[PDB]
């Protein structure tokens, strides 16, 4: 409720925001990704090729916004990891400083 307790529950909150935004994050990238992907399987020619192109190109560079905002695969599945680590870790220390005051009063 106050002091460092309040602090570490504050913190285990903005973790688990941080967990719903970033996937959030991966579901706009990936609609965008896979939306693409549906129009280069419309395509019926030079057209078509020109076209394939186009849109190939428009998700490299949708690609390359991502790692620049969400890092690669690999470091984005084990910032995940980090943050449940965390707040797993968090919510064990808070059950302990509550019974630490709880066994005083």
């Amino acid at each position: 409720s106050t002091g460092y307790l309040e602090e570490l529950e504050k913190e285990r909150s903005l973790l688990l925001a941080d967990l719903d935004k970033e996937e959030k994050e991966k579901d706009w990238y990936y609609a965008q990704l896979q939306n693409l992907t549906k129009r280069i399987d419309s395509l019926p020619s030079l057209q078509t090729d020109m076209t394939r192109r186009q849109l190939e190109y428009e998700a490299r560079q949708i690609r390359v916004a991502m790692e620049e905002q969400l890092g690669t695969c690999q470091d984005m599945e084990k910032r995940a990891q980090r943050r449940i680590a965390r707040i797993q870790q968090i919510e064990k220390d808070i059950l302990r400083i509550r019974q630490l005051l709880q066994s005083q009063a």
